[PDB]
């Protein structure tokens, strides 16, 4: 039957399908083409995607996310132990050193492996595709980070099987993005491709070489805790200090609701500032019946996050340095990840590459799913 490509992302997931001999990226029921990689369990239901993410504050112990940071890893891994201190859900050690997520669900304690959480997300991507295409779907390519090891790959395949998918192949995220732009069929001889992938919570840079249409991952670098959320945090912080300055030292972070509402509008302000030079936050009855409003300029946003945005160019230097390649030798710079929409981030990268135009014609948070789907179709016939 038909085959699909799924980007199983750390914070968002995305699915591509084949209609009329081209690739369609599938909207979810919110009209969005990316679905949060969130699941939640209550006494009467389980929620996936936006619904799960939206109720996190009301049910934080049973709202699971970041499963991609556990999948295929061991419980006493240092990264795992570090991440566990920032998650409100419980993780305990299963037999054979396997992490187990423990939550409450339908009135009982329930245990899940990370691949079981990821299977739910994959099942959602499968369902929305089935509605979109009007048929049952089994065959899929699923993407993973280039640095994922054999155990992380197999656990991703298992998440596939658990969701009822026949995973024809697990391919690398940066390669899928390269495939989406046809880069393996563009020009003569050897082609050097840099993938710059800045998301909600992770940053990955990958340097690939293509020859005779064959992909080799030459070098990877990045930061697994830099992305869009950190930029949101900086906007929040600014607003908190502005509010004190206006209201005799009153701190808004003391109230939870005021923070959620503020964090919600900061995210929206950040998005708005990718296409406008000004954004407004205005929230009635924010803290102590105190109303709050502020005008935030793009320049101010760029200023609050200046260190972060400069820090994204260091992994670009590391992959090039590690591969013994000059930045001049890169033929395609590909922007992937929703945070690449930030004009300043695009300007920094373009400046680093001496004014070269990036490949950005495909939505950067859809490029991976797109390439996955091309590959699914090739493997499918
Ligand atoms: N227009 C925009 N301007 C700035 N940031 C954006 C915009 N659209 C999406 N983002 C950011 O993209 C991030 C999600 O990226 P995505 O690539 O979907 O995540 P993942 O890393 O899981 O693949 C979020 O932080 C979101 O705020």
């Amino acid at each position: 039957g038909p085959a699909i490509g799924i980007d199983l992302g750390t914070t968002y997931s995305c699915v591509g399908v084949w209609r009329n001999d081209t690739v369609d990226i599938v909207p979810n029921d919110q009209g969005n083409r990316t679905t949060p990689s969130y699941v939640a369990f209550t006494e009467t239901e389980r929620l996936i995607g936006d619904a799960a993410k939206n109720q996190v504050a009301r049910n934080p112990e049973n709202t699971v996310f970041d499963a991609k940071r556990l999948i295929g890893r061991k419980f006493d891994d240092q990264a795992v132990q570090s991440d566990m201190t920032h998650w409100p859900f419980k993780v305990v050690r299963g037999p054979k050193d396997k992490p187990i997520i423990s939550v409450n669900y339908l009135g009982e304690k329930k245990e899940f492996h990370a691949e079981e959480i990821s299977a739910m997300v994959l099942q959602k991507m499968k369902e929305i595709s089935e509605a979109y295409l009007g048929r049952q779907i089994k065959n899929a390519v699923v993407t993973v980070p280039a640095y994922f090891n054999d155990s992380q790959r197999q656990a991703t395949k298992d998440a596939g099987a658990i969701a009822g998918l026949n995973v024809m192949r697990i391919i690398n995220e940066p390669t899928a993005a390269a495939i989406a732009y046809g880069l393996d069929k563009k020009g003569t001889g050897e082609r050097n491709v840099l993938i710059f992938d800045l998301g909600g919570g992770t940053f990955d840079v990958s340097l690939l070489t293509i020859e005779d249409g064959i992909f080799e991952v030459k070098a990877t670098a990045g930061d697994t805790h830099l992305g869009g959320e950190d930029f949101d945090n900086r906007l929040v912080e600014f607003c908190v200090q502005d509010f004190k300055r206006k209201n005799r030292g009153m701190d808004l972070t003391t109230n939870a609701r005021a923070l959620r509402r503020l964090r919600t509008q900061c995210e929206r302000a950040k998005r708005t500032l990718s296409s406008s030079t000004q954004a407004t936050i205005e929230l009635d009855s924010l803290y102590e019946g105190i109303d709050y409003s502020v005008a935030i300029s793009r320049a101010r946003f760029e200023e609050l996050c200046a260190d972060y945005f400069r820090a994204t160019l260091a992994p670009v230097e590391k992959v090039l340095k590690d591969a013994g390649m000059d930045k001049r030798s890169v033929h395609d710079v590909v922007l992937v990840g929703g945070s690449t929409r930030i004009p300043k981030v695009q300007a920094l990268i373009q400046e680093f590459f001496n004014g070269k135009e990036p490949c950005k014609a495909i939505n950067p948070d859809e490029a991976v799913a797109y390439g996955a789907a091309v590959q699914a179709a090739i493997l499918n016939g």
